């Protein structure tokens, strides 16, 4: 295994370093506003050395944004591929490429059967390339790399089925900035290039001045570059046709044929297209050449790459024919005038790249080694596109709830072959592929049109529909005895309850258990843990009864604790935001220990009065003028007071200290040691009164963030043995510090109300000396350094917090983990912070032709890790990475992952059992099996069942921390007869392992396998 800390990676560009000493002056570079006025030597080229020129046309085809993904499939996307059929078949030199497999698998299935054999055919003989061949062209900043994986292996698994093809090469030129979590799962699933689009304009001229915009992207940690994939980035504003013939667009836009007039379109330069004819050929020629030897000088290569097409391009067949006759009138006179020393063709985006590699093995280039990543992008002048990681937040967080349930109704159902009448490969195939397209670029990333974020929000809850009906089918046949098991594969055998989606305040969408002595003593309920190790978790239910006891299933008491259902309303008579418990709904808490990659049943069980293993949390509700708060049968009365600083602590845990407003002032980790500051606040930004708007992609603040006016806001305290918190009602969110005995859990129920033009900030102050430092992760995959810097406005030093950022000294690390990707960043030093919503009366006139006006409560979740760091193996000063801690990355855990709960829904479960998987190898704490799948239906006399292991990174801080067990996947089923190493996206095989067993992966490694079965 590679060293992923000590080993600081020498490559020729770091893009932190590179961001250090870059000036990010926005000068006007002339016609290539951005550039400069690139020169060329006319001697350069000559017959024995020919620019090569690869015209590829393309078409943009966004799963939804103004329209929603089966509007536009109806409205332009099956006519710009039955149009591109049948001109690519009947035109053999012409080709094309295609990205978003959503589309090609929705047209490909309405196909009759004569057009599906023309299509298979242009795809075989090359014209028609599969670029990427995702179900979408992901976001690349709020994207978990679990979904990026899921839907790039949606995708090409339906390419691989119905065309024969695996595309190598990835095209991605429209996500707001670009991730090094592509290229790692790229190189992976077999992929030699990549082509990236949208990066800051700075950093553009940057590598174009030293012809860097090739290079082999590695990892930020990669020392030996085992990692590195060849990338490709294009230099110019767009990839539209204006911006990709060469530097000056008003020249280009004469190259989009489609912009004569009669499309509607026309070139806002205020030059045309003309039509290419003998008498012009020419100077048309003279002029399109000197662009193309103008883009070549940017790069190493005498072959140029040159894209043609836009949105929604190539719908039209005259549309067709003007591109391509007029290229062709321009590609024969080119071509036969020597002087020009060009050969130029129509090609793919693989001729492209085979072209430069060739030209690379004949000694013609070397190419510059690069790691780091392209966040945060501008496109010009201060507008930097952080607005993005947060809009539509409500989303953003239903993301990451139907990531873990896509993961865990998999692996639950993996553990059987089913029968097809149960319609498991059926409900998986739905929920994989909507969240699959809530990956695109306008999905996750809150840029959509309002109507079609309704539609990916019906598209994903029907997904999580599918997810329950397949994990509550998988719990009741692993749970009941074999000879007992009756299955009526329509019935719902257990919900599912969830605590913290859509989240109290939300939506009152959990069920009560119903217990009583006159209809039913006692309920059966279990939890699933995805994680390959043993876990104790708290988990919670609503009972009808506080008198509740809890066993397992050998009938052991186990401890547990009742506390209140409270509510939280804004109450529009005393303009006051307060808390109501309920007379008849109660919660009872207790810890549930579960196997790795198992399950665990226990009972609860009503009684006349209090039950000798259940405890009662106090409640204390502080504010002026308080009124009573009735509580039913609940058997301690709620205490008032005056608002007031408050201490608690449950267990041997940290001791917190609140302000009178509610808000965490301190955190002392054990009973000796300083009670160090760490105080929350909520802020608000604005929006420009003058100048460029906020809007859904850009984020313009009208300066640093104002605090929130706070008034004197109602605080509730609940002290138990198990579980603590303390809750306070501020304008616009519920904050919510709960405590368990370990870091707390921070809540907050989010209403921006109509709070016009306000994004609302929550920031941790601290005395850490971080000075200019902080660390953000990518895709939740890995920690990036990042470096606050004066020289750039404000919006740009915000970054995505997909999962998790933190600030350090040399003793003090404060982590905070999340729920759901949002922005945030450090300001100053000893801070953090990370936006909770915006709300945006105005368009950022990037098209969308809206603000973001249709807010919704939502319940963000976070874990906040106070630690010591003096003794931790860090990575030196220079390295660009950095690593969590174990408690950090657990946290993350128990946010990403958390125990599943299942209700047995009927009166008796008859033949139930207790525990599933006690023999499941509880497997090192920095591994995860972040995939299980069974690949093969009922039907195949060989089952397959395919694996994704990855092993994190977590500092040596001297936890002695060991006695594990050794995780071989290929024996987690019996039978085992092959065990392969392959891609990740499982579609070819790279090693045959001996003795039929998985290796475990190295830090920051990930993994394949399938298991081949006789059973
Ligand atoms: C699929 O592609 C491979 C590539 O070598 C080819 O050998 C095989 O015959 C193809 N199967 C077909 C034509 O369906
Ligand atoms: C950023 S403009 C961009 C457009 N190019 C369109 O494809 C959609 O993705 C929108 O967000
Ligand atoms: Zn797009």
């Amino acid at each position: 295994c590679q060293d992923v800390v000590q080993d600081v990676p020498n490559v020729d560009v770091q893009m932190l370093e590179l961001y250090d000493r870059m000036s990010f002056k926005d000068i006007d570079g002339g016609v290539w506003k951005q550039g400069w006025n690139i020169k060329y030597d006319p001697l350069k080229y000559n017959a024995h050395h020919k620019l090569k020129v690869f015209v590829v046309p393309h078409s943009h085809n966004d799963p939804g944004w103004i329209q929603t993904f089966e509007e536009y499939y109806q409205h332009d996307t099956k006519h710009i591929l039955s149009n591109a059929l049948r001109h690519l078949h009947d035109n053999p030199e012409m080709k094309f490429i295609w990205a978003e497999i959503s589309y090609f698998a929705r047209f490909y299935h309405d196909l009759g059967e004569n057009k599906k054999l023309q299509m298979k055919s242009i795809v075989k003989n090359g014209q028609l390339e599969f670029v990427t061949g995702g179900w979408v062209m992901p976001d690349e900043a709020n994207s978990h790399w679990r979904n990026v994986l899921l839907q790039l292996t949606e995708g090409q698994t339906w390419l691989k089925q119905f065309m024969n093809v695996t595309p190598t090469a990835s095209w991605a030129i429209d996500p707001f900035g670009h991730s090094p979590t592509m290229p790692y799962i790229l190189q992976k699933s077999g992929f030699k290039n990549m082509l990236i689009q949208r990066t800051h304009y700075s950093v553009k001229k940057e590598l174009a001045q030293q012809r860097q915009l090739e290079f082999l992207w590695r990892q930020i940690w990669d020392n030996k570059g085992d990692t590195a994939l060849f990338t490709h980035m294009m230099p110019f504003y767009s990839y539209d046709i204006p911006h990709t013939c060469g530097p000056d667009p008003k020249v280009c836009c004469q190259f989009d044929f489609k912009r004569m007039g009669s499309f509607g379109l026309s070139c806002p330069w205020k030059v045309p297209p003309r039509t290419i004819s003998d008498q012009n050929v020419a100077a048309r020629s003279d002029l399109l050449v000197d662009q193309w030897k103008k883009k070549a000088e940017l790069y190493r290569t005498n072959v140029l790459l040159i894209p043609l097409g836009d949105d929604f391009r190539f719908k039209q067949n005259t549309e067709w024919d003007v591109q391509r006759v007029n290229y062709e009138r321009l590609f024969e006179h080119i071509n036969s005038q020597a002087h020009f020393n060009v050969q130029a063709q129509f090609g793919t985006l693989q001729e492209y790249f085979d072209a430069v590699h060739q030209a690379e093995r004949a000694g013609q280039a070397e190419f510059p080694t690069l790691s780091g990543d392209f966040f945060t992008y501008a496109d010009r002048s201060d507008n930097y596109w952080s607005g993005y990681y947060t809009s539509r937040p409500y989303h953003k967080r239903m993301d990451r709830v139907l990531m873990h349930y896509v993961r865990a109704a998999e692996m639950l159902s993996a553990w059987h072959s089913w029968d097809g009448m149960a319609r498991i490969e059926e409900r998986l195939e739905q929920a994989r592929r909507e969240l699959s397209l809530f990956q695109h670029h306008d999905g996750i990333t809150g840029t959509a049109k309002t109507h079609v974020v309704v539609d990916y929000e019906q598209r994903m809850q029907e997904a999580l529909k599918a997810c329950q009906m397949v994990m509550q089918q998988s719990v009741y046949r692993l749970l009941t005895k074999p000879s007992i098991y009756s299955p009526d594969f329509s019935f719902s055998y257990f919900t599912l309850d969830d605590s913290r989606w859509p989240g109290s305040g939300v939506e009152d969408s959990r069920t009560t258990i119903i217990l009583g002595e006159d209809i039913l003593p006692s309920k059966h309920v279990v939890m699933h843990n995805t994680l390959p190790h043993w876990r104790e978790q708290l988990v919670d239910f609503y009972v009808s009864s506080p008198f509740v006891s809890v066993t397992d299933l050998a009938n052991n008491p186990v401890e547990a604790q009742v506390s209140p259902v409270w509510s939280w309303h804004h109450d529009t008579l005393t303009k006051t935001i307060h808390p109501q418990g309920s007379t008849t709904k109660y919660r009872i808490i207790f810890k549930a220990r579960v196997p790795p990659m198992g399950l665990a049943t226990y009972v609860l069980t009503i009684s006349d009065s209090k039950p000798e293993h259940t405890s009662y949390a106090s409640n204390l509700l502080l504010r002026k003028n308080p009124t009573s708060l009735p509580l039913g049968q609940y058997p301690e009365d709620v205490k008032f007071g005056d608002p007031r600083e408050i201490s608690l602590r449950v267990g041997n845990g940290p001791t917190l200290a609140f302000s009178e407003q509610g808000l965490l002032k301190s955190i002392q980790l054990t009973q000796d040691s300083p009670h160090v500051p760490v105080h929350f606040k909520f802020l608000k930004y604005g929006v420009r009164s003058h100048g460029d708007r906020s809007g859904a992609y850009l984020f313009l603040p009208n300066g640093p963030a104002s605090p929130v006016e706070l008034g004197q806001p109602v605080v509730l305290v609940t002290k138990g043995k198990l579980e603590s918190s303390v809750s306070v009602g501020l304008p616009s969110v519920v904050h919510q510090t709960i405590m368990r005995g370990g870091a707390p859990e921070i809540r907050n129920l989010v209403d921006i109300g109509s709070l016009d033009n306000t994004e609302i900030v929550m920031r941790l102050e601290t005395h850490i000396d971080s000075g200019d430092i902080f660390y953000t992760d990518l895709n939740g995959l890995q920690f990036i350094k990042r470096r606050r810097l004066d020289k750039l406005p404000l919006q740009a030093n915000y970054y995505p917090i997909p999962s998790g950022m933190f600030i350090e000294d040399a003793n003090t690390r404060l982590t905070l983990l999340t729920g759901q990707p949002l922005g945030g960043s450090s300001l100053a030093s000893g801070e953090l912070e990370i936006m909770q919503d915006r709300r945006l009366a105005s368009d950022d006139e990037r098209g969308l032709g809206q603000g973001v006006l249709d807010n919704k409560p939502v319940l963000h979740i976070y874990r906040l890790v106070l630690e010591k760091v003096n003794n931790c193996v860090r990575p030196s000063k220079l390295h660009p990475a950095g690593y969590l801690t174990s408690a950090a990355h657990k946290a993350s855990q128990s946010l990403l992952d958390p125990l599943d709960k299942f209700i047995f829904a009927e009166n008796e479960w008859i033949g139930a059992q207790g525990q599933f998987g006690g023999d499941h190898p509880s497997a090192r704490e920095d591994l995860d099996v972040s995939v299980m799948r069974r690949l093969t239906k009922s039907s195949a006399k060989t089952q397959r069942v395919g694996y994704v292991l990855h092993r994190t990174n977590l500092m040596q801080c001297g936890t002695p921390e060991e006695h594990t067990q050794k995780l071989d996947v290929c024996h987690l089923l019996p039978n085992v007869a092959r065990c392969e190493r392959t891609t990740l996206t499982f579609l070819q095989n790279l090693e045959h392992l001996d003795g039929m067993v998985a290796p475990e992966v190295c830090p920051m490694e990930t993994a394949a396998y399938v298991s081949s079965h006789s059973s």
